[PDB]
């Protein structure tokens, strides 16, 4: 079974190993193999072999770091394009099988109760918005996306069977060149990416795999349609669209300006005149077809009636050309007027484009119209003009300054001071007056004038560049109605999207009663024409409280939510943030979409993908038709049948449940005296700060990420799991065992949240945990160290025994043995990264100099164990 | 065995006749079916069905003629692409598999009396030029080059065993896309094509198949040395060139002037700068490597020394780009001073890309630097600068009025008057003159001026543009000392390599002669500088004397010509034209390069290869693997084992073969008086002349291409075999059939023309040269058809005696199949052509419109048939 994923391995790195030889050394193979040899020794237990890895490490000279260190990295990386590759192949996993969809359309369709149209109806208001996010440890320069697709497609190649040895030996030949590319081809941020670059690697991701992959998905989808139910959706319904945080999320990040949003937003545009440009071109030499429709002819009428669709493929060109110009000026700081072709909307893409299918249709050419010209069409719709959406997103607290520098300028009062019903009188008074209330040539601070100046952006965008205004950090109504303020007072003319983003225990615990005043102010209600977007921060608030507390938070607002919006009539979509098991990817995110409130993905699925999980989700484009056909399966499944409502006794085991786990969750992160002293040591967290890994400059201050990965680097994963076993073993201890095993039998929201401790207590290590406290703590530290561990070792048996099973994640055996593959090959970058922190941080302490070479060793372990790692919150 | 095959084409087959049915009709589908089941009857005898067929012909209305007349010519066309396809895949007969040349250096290796330096300096020594030529029946506007490739991967793909349905869905989903766009996508040439456009094709080979086929020919070659005999060629020697004839060529045709010349030249430069960014783009980008040399270092010095090989890539790439902007300025008439870095020699390209190599090496990047540079390097000396060489030829007699013009203009005498004694001296007194000879300001007629414009682009292109100056029709020494002095007085300032065209029997029996005067001249040996390159035109002497004594006449001349060149110390270098064993590719062509005279390729293979067969040699980069690796093995195996001397008796059957063979030959075909009017009716000659099908303007006459191509479409096939069967049934009744059955076993030179014969009697087809004759042959002339039909059935027996065997073509299975394939796809297209002919031939007759319909069926069944029956002289 694994077996062809195991040899795949196995070539690789011989390749890999030859590779090095040839290199520069023997040497460093020998670093390598004698590194996981005692390291193998040490845990298993031999206390001699410890002893050895500690002097062998410290014994590694400096110029051996960045090489010894790479080569652990590169092993890793072919074992998960290895990985990688097996989940596509069809004699593997095979995640693009379009049976996906169809295992789940042959359900609906025999399903007594269940109206044909019932069903058609769900297809026709299918919806799927992904919003792309930066990657937090991408350490090199450039994208390495499209040497990936090709490494794939020469394993794919080599997989067939009774290849001639000449294919075999060319094959190889390329694999090799490939990999030595990568050992040599050494690029390593020396200074910390900026917006505009983390920009860029979405747009790699969206040529090397979105490109291809939407339009594929989408005609699977199509076939798997009407094959199962007997029709095909309407060549104008394009149910996916893509959006980008990168260049639009300032939350946090000084370094994202208007400026860079500006610069960023044209970037795009650019971009999109480059991919549409490819498709262009060939359709401008493949449409010689002659054969056209009166309405077609008409649109031409003579001078280009001896070739109509080509015609029309040319002034489009043109037109493409004529904007591509202006942006490269624009990108350059160079203001010249417009060309009178300048495209700024996808209709002027889509309608010359629809009007060639539409003959080609009438006119018998239904295949040739069904080929690239539906790709482009599909494209159009779900890119387009922009290429891809971005979404601006500030805190709340940063409008309540802006507003209130600009209440005291004007000698009306201070807006930070006033109560909310007071602020909220303020904003719908100003927000319903026709005399303009910014200052025309004002003053301001410069936070506030970053505020003010990013509102002009978006005014000052075309329509549709912007997809929403995010609030993190909303906590009332004002919130919300600030932000429609400065938005009147930048000059704005359609009704931009504004979300709330609650996270946190007491603003999920809040947030429907926020939203119930809101929808009561009538001046707000015919503002959002049927439409509200709420954002959950699931990531934030288990920071806040622990994962049981969150998730139970966030699954009672959003029920409120959806039944509130539903008496109101207001289509609600909710937006979904970072990690939890909605992030996981794959089946366990079918399950977890399923898992919601009943009503929750009538408005679409909107969600925030991780950074560190594109390569995974989107990273070639079978993968993404894998990720996308997953998705819809579950939106169709989850609207027409939804989970139980929960049992009423149910409820009250996860109020319980959720008060013990916060109430120890808080003890230690918060309460304990030491915690944050061993957080510090234990774990790279200071280091994650000061080396160059995000955009953002260099424990209620720290952010979910941050919090996140610094234990993910160290293993133990306190985050994800910290309270939940202690209190699961509480109430089992009240003899509520069989209630706690019938919510997982029956409760698909409580066995998804069980489902989810089993795989971050799979790859957590509690070996590698104590490497790091003995290594990096102080000795009065350890205890606590001891103390955390151990109350992993008891969670994960009480979570056993709910689960009825001897092995972790026994459900899900491919996920299981990947993660135990990538264990393996991520073990040896935490033991070397033990030894770089150590040298690193002790020259810190005796005030050195930060030596490039350990900080750059040190940078790919970190890069290297959150690829093994994968998602981990 | 070819069953594989078998299947394809039915599969291809179905996925048209699909297309087809949704198109426009089941009516045509039936109007084809109907057309080949009666054309199969009337062929097996029913006199029934052949009036059946007759009254279904003139049935059919003339809105049917074309979708019919493509119909079959689709069909062949997937036949031949099911056919190639099958000639590469391993499963078939595999033609890149490199054992093609691992078989013949074995067979050098272990042959006593072979010393293995004799070997190494044959290898050493190799030299191959291929010379394109136009495709006289390339009846599009666009080329299909690339969607060729693409029909072929797709039938790659599905030849995987084990492909996942879904894969295999997706496979014939772009197949059936494909087939598509070929029915609908309809262009045909309304007007003759222009030496820009068929320069255009050329380009289009080049980048399809000749960029990335080279450097894997090379490759495979060098992987092939090392194993076999322990050494791989030095990077610096890239023993293949392409050249070509497009824009080139001027010989019959006005069309190509000085100034479309200057233009293509300047056209193809434009082209090299377009594929050479291509490759300097991938390489700027993954030239990270910091590592480098002193000398390289130097070769920067600061500035890029921190990205040294990136460095030189970024210089080489605005160079290439400043070029590329200059010339678009020139190809658009502009005339505006030449960039800093303008590039016009091939060591500009060369220097740079080599010195990154170098360091690689030495630094120990060996493997990338034996990647994608050694490709581009290899590129460089193989394509360059100008992309492919080309080739100037004019005929003898334009220079000897051009110069009579002149010497009358100055009052010296009339040079087309003098004796040849008198021309040679008045030649080689001016040729040592330093007054110029050339009046300043003179007004010559059109056809002089032209003459002289001409060497004025040569003079004025940049050295190694223009790759020799060709003569067709020389016939005494006065010919090419003639153009050495028009180019001097054209001022060049390199030696431009003349070669005479021998193409009539006495000129090839003369041309021994023409050359020893040549060489006595002091003069003339200094300045070609030990190198001269004759051309042989066997094609033209064919259709002179027959294939026979022109066979052996060429066989005279060379031998001669080698010998008297070795005395002379003069490196010889053969220039092959057109057809002929030499140009049947494949295992025929190189049992045919070694079957000529000792001492033949040792100054190199310089080909013509011939339009019509560059799909079929060239087509796919695999196929021109395979096309130069048959090559490359010949010329290896004819320099260190030459074929025996023939055995006296030998040549005297030979001179007698040849006297009755030409003898008989012109009988017929200059003085028999019904002949020409024989041939006007029975093949479409007239018609040939005035479609658009060649850029050449709309029997002595006649030039071998119009000469070849009539009787092929015919199915008769006479210029090819006409005298040779006649007067070896004669030898046969002397009693000497027993010496030419030795002489065709040990003399390579016969049974390589005995097989020639076999292959064309292979294709010929007496009952469609019988057919055409009763719909086109006036009643009196048919008896001479029936004549020369008997003539050919007798001719077959006496070759098939000879051969000892009772199927043409035995020693040849996989083309005896192919060929029988093709013969019964192409059927149809002869049955459709002759009531074509006959339509257009009565409006004519009657002072009729050249219907457009009938027009363009005809040119579909022209190249259908012309492209079925591939070489055919
Ligand atoms: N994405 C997997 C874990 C992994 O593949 O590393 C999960 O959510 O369970
Ligand atoms: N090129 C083949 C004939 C063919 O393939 O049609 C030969 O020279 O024998
Ligand atoms: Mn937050
Ligand atoms: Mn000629």
């Amino acid at each position: 079974q694994y077996s062809a994923l195991r040899s795949n391995v196995s070539m690789l790195g011989k390749v890999l190993g030859e590779t090095i030889k040839d290199a520069l050394g023997e040497h460093i193979l020998e670093r390598v193999e004698t590194i996981r040899k005692l390291s193998k020794s040490s845990r298993a237990g031999n206390d001699a072999n410890r002893q050895e890895l500690l002097t062998t490490l410290q014994n590694l000279s400096n110029d051996e770091l960045l090489p010894v260190a790479r080569a652990f990295s590169q092993f890793l990386n072919l074992a998960n394009t290895a990985e990688q590759y097996h989940s596509i192949s069809p004699k593997g996993e095979a995640a693009s099988n379009p049976e996906v969809i169809a295992r789940t359309l042959r359900k609906l369709k025999n399903q007594p109760e269940l109206s044909e149209d019932t069903i058609k109806k769900a297809v026709e208001s299918l919806s799927l918005e992904l919003v792309l996010t930066a990657h937090p440890t991408e350490i090199t320069r450039r994208t390495l996306i499209h040497k990936m697709v090709e490494v794939n497609a020469c394993l794919k190649q080599l997989d067939n069977k009774d290849i001639a040895d000449y294919e075999h030996n060319q094959l190889m030949r390329r694999l090799r060149q490939l990999i030595a590319q990568s050992w040599h081809t050494d690029e390593i941020r020396k200074l910390r990416p900026s917006p505009v670059d983390e920009a860029k690697w979405g747009f790699a991701v969206v040529e090397n795999s979105l490109w291809q992959g939407v339009p594929n998905y989408l005609r699977e989808l199509n076939e798997q349609l009407e094959e199962n139910l007997g029709y095909k959706l309407p060549v104008e319904f394009v149910p996916v669209r893509f959006t980008s945080w990168m260049g639009g999320d300032r939350d946090g990040n000084p370094n994202v300006t208007a400026d860079i949003t500006r610069h960023v937003l044209l970037l795009s545009r650019w971009k999109a005149t480059d991919l549409f440009l490819k498709d262009i071109q060939v359709l401008v030499s493949e449409l010689s077809m002659v054969e056209a429709t009166p309405e077609l002819l008409a649109l031409v009428g003579e001078e280009g009636a001896a070739e109509p669709y080509r015609y029309l493929m040319k002034n489009l060109r043109s037109r493409l050309m004529a904007t591509q110009a202006w942006l490269e000026a624009r990108l350059k700081g160079e203001e010249l007027p417009k060309p009178e072709g300048l495209l700024t909307q996808n209709e002027e893409l889509w309608e010359p484009l629809y009007a060639c299918y539409q003959s080609l249709q009438a006119c018998g050419m239904g295949i040739i119209a069904n080929g690239d010209l539906l790709d482009t069409l599909r494209r159009v719709k779900c890119f387009g003009v922009p290429l891809v959406r971005i979404d601006i997103r500030q805190e709340s607290t940063r409008h309540t300054e802006a507003l209130g520098e600009l209440t005291r300028y004007l000698g009306i009062g201070d807006y930070e001071s006033w109560s909310e019903a007071d602020k909220q009188a303020f904003l719908i008074r100003e927000l319903n007056s026709k005399r303009p209330l910014l200052p025309r040539n004002w003053q301001p601070s410069a936070e506030t004038r970053e505020v003010l100046d990013t509102c002009q952006v978006i005014a000052e965008a075309p329509q549709g560049s912007i997809a929403a205004y995010v609030i993190s950090m909303a906590k009332t109504p004002s919130d919300v109605l600030a932000v429609h303020l400065l938005l009147k007072e930048a000059g704005i003319g359609f009704a931009m999207p504004v979300a709330p983003l609650f996270e946190t225990l007491d603003d999920l615990n809040n947030a429907n009663d926020v939203m119930t005043q809101l929808l009561n102010i009538d001046w707000y209600r015919g503002l959002i024409q049927g439409k509200q977007m709420v954002m959950i921060g699931y990531s934030d608030s288990a920071k806040d409280a622990g994962v049981m507390a969150a998730s139970w938070a966030q699954y009672q607002a959003q029920d409120a939510l959806i039944k509130t919006c539903e008496k109101a009539g207001i289509e609600l979509t909710l937006f979904h943030g970072r990690g939890g098991s909605i992030g996981r990817g794959g089946a366990p995110a079918h399950a977890a979409l399923l898992s919601q409130p009943p009503g929750s993905l009538k408005g679409g699925l909107r969600v925030t993908e991780q950074g560190e999980m594109i390569r995974f989700k989107y990273g070639l484009p079978e993968i993404t038709v894998s990720s996308l056909s997953l998705y819809t399966g579950a939106i169709l499944e989850a609207n027409l049948l939804p989970p139980p409502e929960p049992k009423e006794s149910w409820r009250r085991i996860m109020d319980e449940l959720s008060v013990i786990s916060c109430d120890v969750y808080r003890g230690y992160v918060r309460e304990n005296k030491d915690f944050v002293p061993y957080f510090r040591s234990a774990t790279p967290e200071q280091e994650l700060g000061k080396l160059p890994l995000g955009s953002r400059p260099a424990v209620e201050s720290l952010r979910a990420i941050p919090w996140i990965f610094a234990w993910t680097q160290n293993r133990l994963m306190l985050p994800a799991w910290l309270g939940a076993g202690t209190a699961l073993q509480k109430v089992v201890e009240d003899g509520k065992q069989s209630e706690l095993e019938a919510m997982c039998r029956d409760w698909p929201f409580f066995s998804t949240r069980l489902g989810m401790l089993e795989m971050v207590f799979a790859k957590a290590d509690l070996w590698l945990a104590e490497y790091y406290d003995q290594r990096l703590v102080d000795k009065a530290l350890w205890p606590l160290g001891k103390e955390l561990r151990n109350l992993q070792e008891e969670d994960i048996k009480v979570v056993l025994a709910i689960a009825n099973d001897s092995h972790l994640m026994a459900d899900l055996p491919w996920i299981a043995e990947s993660i135990q593959l990538r264990n393996i090959y991520t073990d040896p970058l935490n033991v070397l990264q033990a030894e770089l922190l150590h040298r690193s941080r002790q020259a810190e302490k005796e005030g050195q100099e930060p030596d490039p070479r350990v900080e750059q060793a040190l940078m790919v372990t970190i890069a290297g164990i959150a690829a093994g790692m994968r998602n981990t919150g």
